[PDB]
């Protein structure tokens, strides 16, 4: 029944200075104050009896202005064993699709189906084969172009993979996006797997189409439901990370889901926002400390 709270900041803007950490406990008559990491994340326990509503909004007032995030939870069973995280605006800084787009020219045109899809406007499905048939004819010389000159890695990604697996948790990169991206992303980060959706080719160029059927918002939650079963664990024991409308059903089944950097309408689903930190932040989220991380 003991709760934790935790307060989190970019390590580029670290900005969770040592007065402000004692402000934050106090604010919340806190028994103590642990640091996992100086100027970024703190770990403050919260006094037994206070409800998780209190607290937050408590800290969040004494912090109102500081690229600080606030999470709080039960302190047991936050480690946790597996890690799925969707791969677009996630643990890349792009959107895989939108990068194939301006190789057909049409990069606003499907970004602005992109952004509707993720922000849950339209269905994910026929948002993907809308977008995908702008592909067809783009030759398969493309896909390595778009991943060598234009994806990079989300800051933290690698080492949130690394240090998770460090202490033996399962990794998973699941996406709606395409598997010739997804495989070496995940190569690249450390995951232990990763799942796709997968674009249609006659050998020479895209099809314009999309494998059947399309994995979607439910086939995230399957995959966690399958990766739990296989390693001998439940959804519980995973926590979740995605920025978009189809990664809420892995979200909201995981024992920890982490909206990160999502729009309001999709982090306001989310029991858990990240809006500063990088991804370390799931690390301080399961309270690892910076001495813990795989540097
Ligand atoms: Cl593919
Ligand atoms: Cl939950
Ligand atoms: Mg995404």
């Amino acid at each position: 029944v003991s709760l934790v709270a935790t307060l989190i900041a970019n390590p580029a803007k670290a900005a969770l200075a040592p007065s402000l950490g004692i402000k934050a406990s106090a604010a919340v008559n806190a028994t103590g104050l642990y640091w996992l990491a100086d100027d970024i994340a703190c770990d403050i326990p919260l006094p037994l009896g206070m409800e998780a509503s209190e607290a937050d909004a408590s800290l969040r007032a004494t912090l109102d202005g500081a690229p600080i995030d606030v999470v709080v939870q039960e302190q047991e069973r936050r480690r946790k064993k597996i890690l799925i995280a969707d791969m677009d605006s996630t643990m890349i800084g792009q959107e895989c699709i939108d990068e194939l787009a301006e190789e057909a020219g049409l990069r606003d045109h499907v970004a602005a189906i992109t952004a509707r899809a993720m922000n849950g406007e339209i269905a994910f499905e026929p948002a993907l084969r809308e977008r995908v048939a702008l592909l067809k004819g783009l030759p398969l010389s493309v896909i390595d172009k778009v991943i060598s000159t234009r994806i990079t890695l989300t800051p933290g990604g690698p080492q949130l993979v690394r240090t998770m697996r460090k202490h033996g948790a399962y990794t998973a990169l699941v996406s709606g996006g395409f598997t010739s991206f997804t495989r070496r992303i995940a190569e690249m980060i450390g995951f232990n797997e990763e799942r796709a959706n997968r674009l249609i080719d006659d050998g020479t160029r895209l099809t314009g189409t999309v494998a059947e059927p399309i994995l979607g918002r439910e086939a995230k939650v399957e995959k966690l439901v399958e990766i739990a079963e296989r390693v001998g664990l439940t959804p519980e024991d995973a926590i979740a990370v995605g920025d978009g409308a189809n990664d809420l059903g892995m979200i909201q089944l995981a024992g920890t889901g982490v909206a990160l950097h999502a729009k309001p309408a999709v982090a306001a689903q989310a029991k858990m926002r990240i809006d500063h930190g990088d991804l370390t932040a799931l690390l301080y989220i399961q309270g690892y400390r910076k001495a813990d991380f795989v540097q």
